[PDB]
């Protein structure tokens, strides 16, 4: 209460998200500067289920800043009341947004959702950082994020899709959500409404469009992003949304391909796309590190 | 052998316990001074069962001192012989005092009992530190610990009660143990004898009194402390020892209420006491951190 | 690919192994010098099964160098591709040489085998360091490793025996392998061939001899080393290779006894040998620490 949390990426205003991106980018390039930013400070990091990516980037981020992360494998008020008088910051990877919200409710140090059924803001700072990084080096970033057309393909009733839509809205991107015309695979109306309100409120110039044909949705786009599809006959509804060569063939000449991982080479995309030349997946996953250092640093302090 | 351990709080003489309290208090207030006290030094921390409180305070304490704790989740001679040539200090949370004593026997670095069936000295430095802190800020500490009347309510055949009785004896406090007149719920004679001997030997001016009526036991007292009661018909014997509003109504006007946690709101106390205005429980649990830094620091060196 | 790994000790040329030994020895004696060698740098440490020795020495080594180890309890390409853009170095304790080789294949930071079915190079730097240390203090090291006759007793189809044979070949020692004349308990021909080739290629002056009588094999030797034998009637084949008092009575007057641990007092050796006066086992196990700091430091950089 009055402590700032990060339960979704829209916990940030547009300039805060753009500051975090640039800070991540400067910590990537100039780590020697940040080497004592969290000296003697600790992050308490709950995981209800392992994620190599999340755990290694978090634990490494703190070492690079000169502090330490407690890997804590799994009353909540009492727990939160008690850790907030010991640790400086907390991330938690819990099943539902409920447990995450409950913990944050009573916590008096910043709490960061390290993935739940409603968002994944650590990934969001990672991905938009990767997009700025990639396009800037190719000299395609004169128009900033504004000119980068983004498409998400696949199961779109999805915490990752929710948070990408929010990042795009915040950053003023054209976001296309390419999903099966099926109630169980589309973004939730609440999430669309949040996005259209944040673009309205900040006049970001962003837009949200829902396509039910990935090729039509991906025509002209600069980023194609997909993620894990995981009786298993979601496959019949999802298969037309596999990112393949014909899908990538309709995108811009500058396009890049992203997937937050774990990747399954014959589900959400073909091995030829992920292992092909438009794929930024591994550099994107490494960027979890630098985007984590930026987020922790910022919540450890708060400004700028 | 010839290495100093901390298996109970009476491993310390009265001035060492009072030094640890003041060091904890100064590390609370002035952490910047202690920031390199354990630089490059590691604590090996065994847990046979998780305790969020114990683990987070230990791991955080070392970071704050600039060192590191190995969270080690679970021959003992060979183990201890081997870790004593690698690590600088060791804490262990093991089932019985036996395993703890065995490990310490062969260990050649300091070993600290992080909770067993016979004591909890890390909690003891925490609690007496909290008592000094609270009463000092209220201006009720002119007579030091000497004037603070202390009462423990509940199941008193209990490692926590044992170690509170020892802390009180050491510090020269009037300690009242409020328990059911029942062989299975009273302090053990060995523990009473140790306490009466330490007060005798140091002329501490402390006293130990056993009451079988918590209200009678708590009349006039300045601290009321209870802890977890956990077929489950210990409840019929324990219920007259619940710390409720009528119990707290007989204590001093300055009194405070303590519980080392986990708290169960309708067992050892009512929700109105723990969530009411005399409760110091959460600040007390946070003080695990600073009392841990003091204990580790001291055993890492030894003097003063 | 083009990243240097350490999957066996023969990943090192003879001078690199001798440099690591001397560095370990200088870090033992002068730790204050090495206190910022891994500042802000992290080691990712996978364990498919706990080893107190391996885990504590690794985690402590990094703290002493000023960095941090992630204890990671257990696609491999994707995993390795991803951790190589976050962490600085990796050790892994995996079942087979296969998984270890697979991980290393795709990894772009140094990977170190922390024990598999084919080697144990962290132990190797430990043991030869212990041998140099012990004999140097006794003034028995004028002839360096060259004059120290080494014998391994026991089950010799063994990753530890493999890597000792390699260390000896590298260092130019007479190595005697004392094993049961039984296909399942002898070194593998591939390992003998590697050793005879490394001595040939570097003209180390080392030799490999296979004895089927431990007393005959140990006659005159300066080091007797054994390790864990673990329906359980391997005991009938192994029992003539128990290191007992009559075995140690045939060695040099300067001899020492080694066992990498865990020790079972009535299997691979008698309690009188391991607890007797020739035993260096515990100082040897503590030396895991300093030999770990040397190996990590070296792979973190690479030269000298
Ligand atoms: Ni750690």
């Amino acid at each position: 209460k009055q402590t700032r949390h990060l339960l979704t990426i829209s916990a940030l205003c547009p300039k805060e998200l753009a500051y975090l991106i640039d800070r991540a980018l400067d910590m990537k390039k100039n780590p020697a500067k940040y080497t004592a930013r969290a000296a003697n400070k600790t992050l308490l990091a709950f995981f209800a289920k392992p994620s190599l990516r999340t755990r290694v980037s978090l634990e490494t981020a703190m070492t690079r800043l000169g502090g330490h992360a407690i890997y804590y494998e799994l009353t909540v008020q009492d727990t939160a009341e008690v850790f907030s008088r010991m640790v400086d910051i907390c991330t938690a990877r819990l099943a539902t947004k409920e447990m995450m919200r409950e913990m944050a409710q009573h916590a008096s140090v910043p709490c960061i959702n390290a993935l739940d059924d409603f968002g994944h803001p650590l990934q969001m700072v990672c991905d938009f950082m990767t997009i700025k990084e990639k396009f800037t080096a190719a000299g395609e970033f004169s128009n900033g994020f504004k000119g980068i057309k983004f498409a998400y393909c696949g199961d779109s009733m999805n915490n990752v899709t929710y948070d990408l839509m929010r990042g795009c809205a915040l950053l003023g991107m054209e976001c296309h959500v390419c999903c099966p015309d099926h109630k169980d695979f589309k973004p939730i109306k609440e999430v669309i409404d949040e996005c259209e309100e944040i673009i309205a409120k900040h006049g970001t110039g962003g837009s949200i469009k829902i396509f039910h044909d990935c090729k039509k949705g991906c025509e002209g786009v600069d980023v194609v992003y997909t993620d894990s599809w995981m009786k298993e006959a979601r496959l019949k509804v999802l298969t037309p949304f596999q990112v393949d060569d014909a899908v990538m063939a309709v995108t811009s000449k500058r396009s890049i391909f992203m997937n937050c991982l774990p990747a399954t080479r014959g589900e959400e995309q073909t091995a030829s796309v992920i292992d092909g030349p438009k794929s930024v997946c591994y550099d994107e996953a490494g960027n979890r590190l630098h985007s984590a250092m930026a987020v922790l640093d910022f919540f450890l302090h708060d400004c700028k």
